């Protein structure tokens, strides 16, 4: 499978794309972000593997950046697979307390730092972490970049098919989608884990898909 790809979105915002075969889903394409604050870099989700996480870190280190911190949007491996490697390099990893306990219960390595707040400033006025409510998972988070007006929706944004429902809360997802739409209507760009980037309407598409999946789940 190809190496991690890095693509600039605009000044200070990069998309990282990694590929992994996962048991019954075939090769998964996963998008995360790298956000620059001056000469500091922040990883928004880890790629699937230690190897891709190392390639990503080394790419920004070679371009003169310090990796100040990572945030995992939820406990699944497409958001957290790099945490063990980052910890071994003493790069600060962050997850919600709920995410870290879901990781523990799954026998996975935890982020070194956790937080319980619904709205958490990873970097004050630069990187906000928000819990809209359950959807894709009980713990899923989004990341908001107030300066660029970019929203990273992770595996919660699902405009054309909900994907893995194993850990999903179909009852809550529509309500959580409305909360997200209410908070981030002013997003100029929505980046998701597995879909094409788009405008704020991807939040409304997610609301519609969640309702459609909830109606389906009731034979
Ligand atoms: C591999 C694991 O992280 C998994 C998950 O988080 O549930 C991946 C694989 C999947 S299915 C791949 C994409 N299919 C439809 N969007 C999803 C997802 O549904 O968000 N994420
Ligand atoms: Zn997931
Ligand atoms: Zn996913």
């Amino acid at each position: 499978l190809p190496d991690l790809k890095i693509e600039k979105l605009e000044e200070g915002v990069f998309v990282h794309t990694s590929f992994e075969e996962v048991n019954g889903w075939g090769v998964v394409t996963k998008h995360g972000l790298v956000v620059l604050v001056n000469t500091d870099a922040y990883l928004i989700d880890t790629p699937f593997t230690a190897t891709d996480t190392e390639k990503l870190v080394n790419w920004f280190v070679e371009r003169g950046y310090e990796i100040k911190g990572t945030i995992s949007s939820h406990f699944h491996s497409d958001s957290t697979g790099g945490i063990e490697w980052l910890n071994s390099q003493s790069i600060p990893t962050y997850a919600s307390e709920l995410t870290n306990e879901l990781l523990k219960k799954s026998g996975k390595v935890q982020a070194k730092y956790s937080f319980s707040e619904v709205s958490y400033w990873l970097v004050k006025n630069k990187i906000e972490v928000f819990y809209p409510g359950p959807g894709h998972t009980q713990d899923n988070l989004v990341v908001w970049l107030p300066e660029s007006k970019i929203l990273f929706g992770g595996c919660f944004i699902k405009p054309h098919g909900l994907g893995n429902l194993g850990d999903a809360n179909l009852e809550a997802w529509p309500k959580s989608a409305k909360i997200l739409m209410s908070k981030y209507g002013k997003a100029k760009l929505v980046v998701s884990s597995h879909s094409e980037k788009g405008d704020a309407s991807l939040m409304k598409r997610t609301w519609e898909q969640a309702l459609k999946g909830l109606k389906e789940s009731k034979k």
